[PDB]
């Protein structure tokens, strides 16, 4: 109807997403003013809890906070860059829709480049390899057609015609 990307998730617990989620992030800052932690309560107009535009702001609004100091100012600094690493990481765990396995890396031929475009195809381990033709091992980027039936008939004898477990 509008446009955008619509949440629907909770039901009881986090009942308003805005009220509750921007109230709950004690496990954001848990060490952000770690020379002492009794010094003021979080100011809820700002937030914090973007990781990312904390990085540079004209300092004509973050001043009306007590105690500023230049170790203050420096442990901000570096939880800044902690938390830049953080959302780092976290894209990382988003982008990285693989998870290359064991099952994946032993395969002759497969190295850390083809388990990674296998991988990102859809598939992460054996029992859905020999499931489709060499109709399907196209696309692949470094493979030919008749190594990737070659391929698929020794993972069909390793898994099918082997019967193993």
């Amino acid at each position: 109807l509008s446009g955008w990307e619509l949440n629907v998730m909770t039901v009881d617990d986090l009942q308003a997403k805005h009220q509750a989620e921007a109230h709950a992030a004690i496990d954001t800052f848990t060490k952000y003013l770690d020379i002492d932690e009794d010094f003021a309560t979080v100011l809820v107009e700002e937030g914090f809890s973007t990781l990312e535009e904390l990085a540079y702001v004209p300092m004509k609004e973050l001043l009306e906070i007590e105690g500023l100091d230049e170790p203050t100012v420096e442990a901000l600094r570096e939880r800044a860059k902690n938390a830049l690493a953080t959302i780092a990481q976290a894209q990382e765990e988003s982008l990285g829709d693989n998870k290359p396995a064991d099952d994946l890396l032993n395969l002759e031929g497969v190295d850390r480049d083809l388990a990674f475009k296998l991988a990102a195809r859809g598939v992460c381990t054996l029992e859905d390899l020999a499931e489709q033709g060499i109709d399907d091992l196209a696309d692949i980027e470094g493979l030919t057609d008749e190594k990737a039936g070659a391929l698929i008939m020794a993972a069909r004898n390793i898994c099918w015609f082997g019967d193993e477990a």
